[PDB]
């Protein structure tokens, strides 16, 4: 006997501004770091970039009408900081705020709850030029000025807010792997920037309690729960290391305002622990979120990694299955294929039980409500004549994950909502357009924008039925 | 690269009053529940009981001398409630207090730190007759008066205190398995007595803050850290259930004053959750301890257990290897042999890395310092000509666990001390004398009581060398 989904459960779908909007230089928008980075040769697949994307900026009315036809309860999107502050911290661009105002008005006139993400990786280039963006404490008050601008303009109409989207990804990809802007490969700088971003998160949650006292706010963590390979004691110790180093390192700061000690000590032994200023711990501890945002796609299984062992691994960027290789931290852990689950063509594990495990771990450790801000299947889709897209593979992935959400609710996890990634097809940051996540197919590829026409996939009508039945019929 | 053991590390050894004292009816001592229970035919192996035990009540001066020869930094013992209040709640027995006063003075005169355990399973039978002992809230104030009596008399000379020793054991064994007094097999009663034992723990820590403000106090938990069998999502979920149900169920109450929610909801669905009164949560949350005491022997590996599957299982008290059977909770988890560690002949796991894992889990979840209150190997010992007991098996077990402690200290876990189990051979609760744990052999077996003479085992000289080198030579 499963509990039903609660009556106001937020059945949602999501996007991110750079991936969807286009209009990269219109109506006074400034350069973001992704505008510049994606135009550097070799940074993105086939040189794809966000100049046009799927042109949601001009076509948002059509898109919102499709959300209404689906019956979406909530739509999660991000605000492009460079539309609001073209130089990051000077005068406000009213035309930029006016777009999100038009968008929010369209959502509310169709009965859709907006979920506003403050930051989805697109800090204005001018802040990078001025002081190195997230690597400088100057960004704390600059991010706060931007957040409060949005809180005052939209707080009357937006109850749910997300601060930093996947801080662990944009910080580690931007400063450890050099795959995202600023393209840096330096663990010391990575953890310095990470600490500053923690302070920025805490500062804007504090501001939120003043400006939107009736709202709900949280960060959105990119959560891959760790498994040990087996019961070998060295592999369980690897799992202890991996879950602390990869997940607690962020979620403990979010929930408790404290870094975990074993990870901190290991970083200290390497001269990598961040610089802490007077007042830092007090700010971080006093910034309790209303929920933990969870972006979930897969679990990760780990095993013992000797001190001379695996470091950076090969990432599957192409869609050719079986090409990923182990990555880890020498002396602590390394990843290994989970032999008890299947994987997508990009070698991502398909593990819906893992979502129940992840939701259970967050409840058990932090006692926080969870808003699932991203979950989805990225796959090639074929457009069949008749504008038909039979994505049963996507339906099956979403179905099994939503099922495990309900088992987690029945366990007692307070889950506020579920945002499928993504509503329409959109630009992937590094992999172009072919790896599609949408309920709504967008007619374009890596070579041509074609006509960008929207085509409802089979999963569109499946999710429409899920929402109509509040998830009783999956 | 290992950190050294801290300079004031409490190198210790441990006992429990009923198991070593004897003198069961001297100097006004009242009857405990174990005095009554062990005399029931069939409860204990060959009818062994604690009338005499190893006669430490009469031979403590000899015993402390062997401690001082070894150079113990600490000795952990329990105070017998029924020597101090023969009736549980009546008049104090100055002769009972006098014995513990003489013992502490003996320890202090030889430079040994006393660690006093308040409760090790021997509630006075009178309290059990009057109101069911741990099933009644009356035991909270009677245990508090007992505790406060010892605090007022010994607080000046005793810094380290342990409240309830292995509360999960005497609750489970006494109210679910019927193996210990009161010999009950009723899960509803088990969790009611458990909740009351939690309130008693919290009340005496609150008293300790007033009567011994310069002292350190904590409960001691019998901690078997759980492992998933493999990276099967269904087995990892079983491990989540098991670690929360078997370990967080107690340690979260000790550290945070809250039961875990998923476990609570599972018992609620069964009608098994305890009765809560106004003021309970506030009391439990206000009793933060200075450390977590840890009795460690083995880890447990678990796997998926279908809703109709394994329930209570077969224990192995005979010593014939392989006779244990899986136990578990249908729907949640069942145990399984860990194929990557060896076991004793009682099917206990030999897993020194499991101690590091467990120490790391407590620091990571609670950020508490840890006092290892009990760890040891039980085995048959042969007395060979020349008063030689070559217990190389015991040395090897203790060596590897001590080595893993050092690694946990090097990881950043604050370990306050280590009390091997046990100092002298002692009476086991149910299986007599032949499964020996001591550094000091005691001359008696199951049939022949002999003269109880003390004999130094090979492990006595090993551990003497550990202490004098502060763990540098293992």
């Amino acid at each position: 006997h499963l509990k039903p989904f609660p009556p106001e459960f937020l059945w949602g779908a999501a996007s991110a501004a750079y991936q969807v909007e286009g209009a990269w230089n219109e109506d006074g928008k400034g350069l973001s770091v992704w505008d510049v980075f994606a135009k550097q040769p070799g940074r993105t697949f086939k040189g794809t970039n966000g100049d046009v994307a799927v042109d949601h900026y001009h076509r948002y009315q059509e898109d919102v009408a499709l959300m209404a036809e689906m019956g979406l309860k909530a739509y999660r999107f991000s605000v492009s900081w460079s539309r609001v502050f073209p130089d990051g911290n000077g005068a406000v661009n009213e035309k930029g705020l006016d777009f999100y105002d038009r968008l929010i008005e369209e959502l509310r006139n169709h009965g859709i709850e907006p979920i506003v993400t403050l930051y989805h990786w697109d800090v204005p280039q001018a802040l990078m030029d001025a002081y190195g963006a997230w690597e400088s404490r100057r960004i704390i008050d600059d991010f706060d000025r931007y957040a409060v601008t949005l809180f005052q303009r939209f707080g009357d109409r937006v109850k749910y807010w997300v601060t930093l989207n996947e801080q662990n990804i944009f910080i580690s990809f931007g400063y450890r792997l050099g795959l995202h802007p600023p393209g840096v490969k330096d663990m010391k700088r990575m953890y310095e920037a990470n600490h500053i971003a923690n302070l920025a998160n805490a500062k804007v949650i504090q501001s939120f309690r003043h400006y939107v006292p009736d709202g709900k706010i949280g960060p959105s963590f990119a959560y891959s729960p760790m498994y040990p390979y087996d019961s070998r004691p060295e592999n369980v110790l690897a799992f202890e290391n991996a879950e602390e180093f990869q997940n607690h390192w962020w979620m403990d700061v979010y929930a408790w305002g404290m870094y975990p000690q074993a990870a901190w000590n290991y970083l200290e032994s390497q001269g990598l622990e961040p610089t802490v200023a007077p007042g830092d711990w007090e700010l971080l501890q006093a910034a309790k979120p209303d929920f933990m945002g969870v972006n979930y796609y897969q679990t990760t299984t780990v095993e013992h990694n000797p001190p001379d062992g695996v470091g950076e691994g090969v990432m599957n960027t192409t869609g050719k299955k079986g090409t990923s290789t182990s990555s880890g931290i020498p002396g602590l852990f390394k990843t290994v294929r989970n032999p008890h689950v299947d994987t997508t063509n990009w070698d991502w594990a398909i593990d819906p039980v893992g979502l129940r495990i992840g939701l259970r771990r967050i409840a058990n450790r932090y006692q926080l409500p969870i808003l699932i801000t991203e979950n989805g299947l990225g796959e090639f889709d074929t457009l069949e004549p008749g504008d038909i897209v039979n994505d049963d593979y996507r339906i099956d992935y979403l179905r099994r994950h939503v099922q495990e959400i309900q088992r987690a609710i029945t366990d007692g996890v307070d889950v506020l909502g579920y945002c499928a990634w993504s509503f329409t097809d959109l630009l992937s940051w590094l992999n172009g357009y072919q790896k599609r996540y949408g309920f709504v197919y967008v007619n374009r590829d890596d070579e041509s924008e074609k006509d960008l026409r929207r085509i409802k996939k089979k999963s569109f009508y499946w999710y429409q039925r899920v929402i109509e039945t509040n998830g009783a019929e999956l």
